[PDB]
């Protein structure tokens, strides 16, 4: 009896047909689909693309699956049995590849309501490759979209529209160790145009903010330090040029690394990063100490005591001034980048 | 007739559907299944994830199946029948993708009770995302966890239960070469609530602990050898600054190379890592140890003999305080992180 | 009865086969095919290849197909039907390996028209291993090119055409971050000669343009800068030899790094890449102060303060010298690079 | 007549079950198989397993394949009709992920003797994680195990044995690149408890041993070198600081660095490596050499020239000590762990 | 009436059997297969195999497939057709994994002429575990082979022979950016024996000679550039210890440095590389520098003027010596690898 159900509702009988659209030649099936997302994993600036794995929830009646043999309102059909129904054929543009888990069983959920509302549920990773623009990269706020669109039928076919209640879901204790996902999520419709025909898609938006933890305490703190060891440097006398000359190559040539080591970690891009204005900066002060240096030098090399009392002058002035300058640079550059974004 | 009972059971005849749930349109089908996992094998910060492969053991009755024609307890079914008969279904929900074995035979290892209780084994290899965190990183313990649940049917339909004696085995000789796994085992049940109603699952405890030989070996020693080089960089006169000069840069410097060496191993966090507390203190005692070498010259480049016995002075005084400052440090470091654990 | 008449077109009834090619034995099936391409990803230097996702758009038409049954112009049949009907067999030849995308339903899309047109689309993940000359490296145009071809028939059986308008598109929005693609795109006829027989092929062309920005500012500033130390270094006065010896060597050797460094992002090749014709002249040049310091010292720790004099001359006219031949060699060197290409 | 054959032999006639073992309620199924190894590749220490494809040759009669029909003695089978026939059920236990080879045909070998016996050969590739011993690394005698079990049927039903000449064979020109396999080769039985019961398993050893020409000429050579450079630093005089700093300094920088080098190809291991006694000892050695010549400055900055003449002595007795103790102690280094070994 | 025709011919009428070996109980089928191949790839030193896809045209006949019922002298079935038809059984001995394109359609193509020469194309993918000695490494010439071998049967069943005309073809554009591939091509038989029987395979022989353009602008010019440094530190005075000590020591470092990148690329190997006695050679002239320098140094930094004289002629000497050992030595060395080789 309860086989002998699944076999009249779904059989041969009844002429149930798997490959003919529900309410064929007529107004365009509906899919409400709300995906909830186990997690984000390795994302990569390199490889330019994010892992997401979801449950994708879509949700279509159709007249001819409905049925008033039961009690139950919904009914949970076997894992197999959703073979045999017609599908919303829905595919990820972006995707760049993806797969289903069939670990142990395939891992698939499908329940027809007496009504004749089905929902199906699928477990998938995918792989996405959003674009991100790294105009400042250490501090950016970076959107991660994904879109999914019917390949199969147009416009006047089938249709896509998120549940007009809690569309896109987050795993109750999910975070990401790199950025920080934001409550606030943005759902827009699109409609593709191609040679073929226009065809319905709906894209969630995802927003990311960087954590500046590790980048301060990697990248900028050792900048600082290295600039200290500048200022450090000018109080030794101008009389060993070894000691001046060995600091301030040192600490050129450190900053040359330090600025490298930002760079291989990033995708190789044409416009100029934040970070890379930052290394600008430091290189030039590091690099203005050592000219400074060689100024007193061509002074102090050349001739008489009184010239000697100068550069003994400009050694205390510039000592208090690079410090200055450096603040002041430090101060103007924080506001553009970490305030008043966007 | 062996084969006979093979097609008498699980025959078309007698109406067994493989689609159908157990005592469907009741009780709750209760499935014991315990895990004899075979490796943890590729736990990498980095990628955050640890693979394990296990021998899943699922234990649910029917009483459909159990027969009452052979004289044995339990009798073995062939590994291909197993694919006919109804099976709990069950994916890891952390799984982030995992395969079966095929290799030879699928390796699957089936037994039906006269009873009617079946035995169901399977061998998958699991790749695994743990959270684990990181606030302090050399010596921590990290929990692994991983989480078994029901994307089929709801907690009405469907339950799992540890089995109540030896729900979880070990390889009798395993061995992690990074940590070392607890013998004691914390085992606790979940209920995941999803839009489309309540699911059962299942969660081991895994307690992994830090091995310090490597990182003792490997982080802390060349440390405390560059921290000496700084006491020996003391005795030096003065008179040369370049020996003085040099030593403090190399040192700083190397320093510098040291502390980013631990941080290419693991994966980019927000949150400051023990290692790095380690690194900024032993980083800011060869900065000051340079900085003392630098006031000594302010004054001794500076004028008059009393000053440079003055220097002379601050010069062995500073030697005495360095180690003791140093040394003071280390005791009180190590008590908190590898004493009075958690 | 719509079911009725995807059995009746596509029945074992009419006796349709797939096996036999339309139209057999006579003119051969023209093929009009067109690809949409979705993005260009992964282009590494070093793996030699690069990744391309595509949808292909093949049209042929067959009588056989043709249906007098329906009003509408073109229907569409379900993507499982069109494993049934003959397609035109049709690999890319460089493909590398090449895979379908399967997530959720497969991604086919396929059309028939009462005229007997049929449309017929499929998403592809294609790595095309494309042959680049790296004769000047850094601000080179490279042709991408991928050929398909039909394994199949030979010229006389099938033939493949380009639609006359159209025939690639690419994503509105598609960018990369590496290269710019150029708008004009070039489409060109090929025949392969194999000893089985003549396959027919057509071959799309991709021009690609390398981005300076990054390459500009990560290799050849840095080479200026470590160029103007050279020049900082002249001033200070030759009785320091250590001062000069260890400007000297630090820059030769930092140029040395900045010059593995471009290496190890390229294939390995035997032709001189324009970078290493830069490298050298920047090497030769910071050698040649080197040089020159050598030989003042040649004269100044020989003898006679007349000499000395002469070599207080050397140093001026050379600190002139070097910024011009510096000058003028990079003045000649972009001419030929970057302007007046090919 | 022949394909009759075929299908009176395997047919469905004569009642031939696949499912149901061979001899079936009586003496367990007897297995002898003997496998044919066609390569080790990619061993890897830090990936702690190494590969290995072999051919599987897997022999087991059973009294119902048995035919009278044929004069000749063993006739071969199709590669397909072995699909059809029962398979001992043989997986390897550690294996951790292993393919078949389907290029063209499937690769696999089968035939059956009049007297019933079968013979069994697949090709097959093998990752297989072995535990590997660090505990003295670069001139180390490694074992590696693999161990097939039957994950089917219990003992009584089923056992496998080696067969009694000529068990485990390799290949006639097989070399590995970086260790030597010994002609030596040890198998033994294992037994298997589950808490399912007990499963029969047998293992394969193989014995490699370290080639010392790589280590020779990379690890120990330079370290041989550099411990060379502090011996000619001792020679110039304690009057130039800077050189013998500098000597000191470079050469014990490094030594760190050869240090660390060899820590990258290997896995994080607790236990101290024998590479690690060697570099820590040469390190100690150079650090000392720095460290004399730290006493000679503080008895030489420090006053009258008898105390210069007594550390002009001391550089002397210390440069004919270095030497001895240096090669006192790579004698007595090289005796445990090169020579009676195990 | 056509597809009658492949139902006819193909069809169970007249008794076709897949299985059954084409001249069964007789004279061995002889297959000759030639390969052309359209790409080598990612061949690496330190995976140890090469990549190459490869056309496999294999042809056999068998008498049951010959037809009179058409006019055409072959025929092209389709491409499922040949799953039904029985195929020569082909394995690639050493081929460490293999796929098959199955793009689009499956790439296969096949025709049967009337004589009943079957014609049999296959496209697949291969790598290959090539063993390759690297006693001289940089500009050696390393053999590539193949050996395709019948895993199915034995001798008296089936053979192996080459295409007596142009067995193996190359893309008519095909180049190897590492390595040049040779006109000249060895084809040899091979004989395999293994416990179960004797194996026909065929294997080809692949030539290849490295690229000296990039070993020689990468490897050979820097070493020879830092060479030159030792030569340009002699002309310094000795009274400067430093500017010596650190052109010696700083050429000694990057000697090492060289050398360790040379190794970075190459699998670890036991016997010495060509590389390696040039790296020793040039390592030996910068030491023997450095040598040389201590040793004018322990007669300078004695005593009396006279010796300081005998120095200042050491310094001449040798400054004469170097460039001509080292010449000689590069002389001498060239031939042997370069010059009259193999
Ligand atoms: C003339 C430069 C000399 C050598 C000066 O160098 C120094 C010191 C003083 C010298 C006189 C140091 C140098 C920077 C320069 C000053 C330059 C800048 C602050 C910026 O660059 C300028 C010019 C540049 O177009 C030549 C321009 O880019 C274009 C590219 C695109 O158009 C096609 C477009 O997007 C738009 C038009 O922008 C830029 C906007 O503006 C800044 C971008 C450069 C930073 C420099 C570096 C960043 O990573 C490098 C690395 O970490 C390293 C090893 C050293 C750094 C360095 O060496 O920094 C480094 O190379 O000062
Ligand atoms: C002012 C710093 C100057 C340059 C001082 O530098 C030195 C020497 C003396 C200078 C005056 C050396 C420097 C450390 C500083 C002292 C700083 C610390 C001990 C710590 O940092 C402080 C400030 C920091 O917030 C600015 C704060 O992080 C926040 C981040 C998060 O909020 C958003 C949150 O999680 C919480 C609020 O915590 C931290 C807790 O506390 C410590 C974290 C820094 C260690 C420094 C380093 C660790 O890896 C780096 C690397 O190995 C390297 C190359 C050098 C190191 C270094 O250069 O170490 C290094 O960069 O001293
Ligand atoms: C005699 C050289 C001495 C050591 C000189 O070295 C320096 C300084 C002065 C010394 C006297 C520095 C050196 C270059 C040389 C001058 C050489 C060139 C400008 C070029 O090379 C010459 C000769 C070379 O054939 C020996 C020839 O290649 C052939 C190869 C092929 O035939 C089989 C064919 O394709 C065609 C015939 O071309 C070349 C065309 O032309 C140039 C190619 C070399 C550049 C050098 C380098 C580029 O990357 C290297 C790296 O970044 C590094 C660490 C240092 C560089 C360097 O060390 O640069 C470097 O090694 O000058
Ligand atoms: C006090 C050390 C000072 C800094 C001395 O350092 C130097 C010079 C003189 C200083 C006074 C140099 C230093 C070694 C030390 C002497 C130490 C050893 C020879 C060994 O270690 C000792 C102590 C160590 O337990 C603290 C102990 O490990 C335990 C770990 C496990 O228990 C949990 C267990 O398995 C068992 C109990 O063993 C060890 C057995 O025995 C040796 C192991 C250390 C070698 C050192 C190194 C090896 O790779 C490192 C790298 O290449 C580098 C950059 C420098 C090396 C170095 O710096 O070498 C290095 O770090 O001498
Ligand atoms: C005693 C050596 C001292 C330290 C001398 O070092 C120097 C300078 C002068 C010192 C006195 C420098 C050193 C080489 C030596 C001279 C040695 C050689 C030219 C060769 O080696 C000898 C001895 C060696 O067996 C100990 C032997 O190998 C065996 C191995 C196998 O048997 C089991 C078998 O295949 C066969 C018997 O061959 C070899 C054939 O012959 C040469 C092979 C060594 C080259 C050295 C190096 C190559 O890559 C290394 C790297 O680039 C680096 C950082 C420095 C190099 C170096 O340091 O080079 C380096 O380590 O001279």
């Amino acid at each position: 009896a309860p086989s002998e159900f699944l076999d009249k509702l779904m059989g041969k009988v009844s002429g149930y047909d798997a490959r003919i659209r529900p309410n064929f030649k007529g107004p365009p099936v509906n899919v409400t689909c709300n995906i909830f997302i186990n997690s984000f994993g390795s994302i990569a600036e390199t490889t330019m693309d994010y892992r997401v794995n979801i449950f994708l929830r879509q949700q279509w009646n159709d007249p001819r699956l409905a049925y008033s043999e039961y009690p139950d309102d919904s009914l949970d059909l076997d894992p197999s049995m959703l073979d045999s129904i017609w599908k919303p054929d829905l595919f990820f543009a972006n995707e760049k590849g993806a797969n289903f888990h069939e670990v142990t069983t395939d891992n698939k959920l499908l329940r027809i309501s007496k009504n004749g509302n089905v929902l199906y549920s699928i477990r998938i990773t995918l792989v996405l490759a959003c674009p991100m623009d790294l105009k400042n990269f250490p501090m950016d706020v970076q959107t991660c979209i994904m879109q999914l669109e019917s390949f199969g039928y147009t416009m006047n076919d089938l249709i896509f529209e998120w549940d007009e209640k809690g569309a896109v879901q987050v795993a109750d204790g999910l975070t990401l160790p790199q950025f920080i996902l934001k409550e606030e999520k943005d759902l827009r419709y699109c409609t593709k145009h191609y040679n073929t025909g226009k065809f319905t898609c709906i894209e969630a938006r995802f927003h990311l903010e960087r954590q500046m933890g590790y980048y301060l305490i990697q990248m900028y703190i050792p900048s600082l330090l290295i600039v200290i060891l500048s200022w450090v440097s000018f109080w030794i006398n101008m009389d060993a040029a070894p000691a001046r000359v060995g600091l301030g190559i040192t600490t050129v040539l450190t900053m040359t690394t330090q600025s490298s080591g930002s760079r291989a970690s990033l995708p190789k891009v044409s416009y100029v990063k934040a970070i890379d204005i930052w290394m600008a900066v430091c290189l030039l002060f590091v690099f203005s100490a050592l000219l400074e240096y060689a100024a007193v030098n061509f002074i102090a090399r050349a001739g008489t005591k009184l010239f000697i009392s100068r550069a003994k002058r400009i050694d205390t002035v510039s000592r208090v001034a690079f410090p200055l300058v450096f603040l002041i640079f430090n101060i103007f550059y924080w506001i553009t980048y970490k305030l008043v974004p966007r």
